[PDB]
C-alpha cells in the first residue's frame, strides 16, 4: 500500500497533511465516503484528498 502525491495540498487542518507532488505515501485507510485518505509520510498522518494520490 505505498502511494505517491501527484499533486502538492497544502494543509487546511482538521487532522490533513501537507504533502508534496512525487511523495511516497502509506495509506492507513478512506473515511467514510473514500474522498480523503488517512495518509503516513516522512513529515507525519493525516487526512489527504484521495484523488490527490496513487499506487507505486
Amino acid at each position: 500500500n505505498l502511494f505517491v502525491a501527484l499533486y502538492d495540498f497544502v494543509a487546511s487542518g482538521d487532522n490533513t497533511l501537507s504533502i508534496t507532488k512525487g511523495e511516497k505515501l502509506r495509506v492507513l485507510g478512506y473515511n467514510h465516503n473514500g474522498e480523503w485518505c488517512e495518509a503516513q509520510t516522512k513529515n507525519g498522518q493525516g487526512w489527504v484528498p484521495s484523488t490527490y494520490i496513487t499506487p507505486v
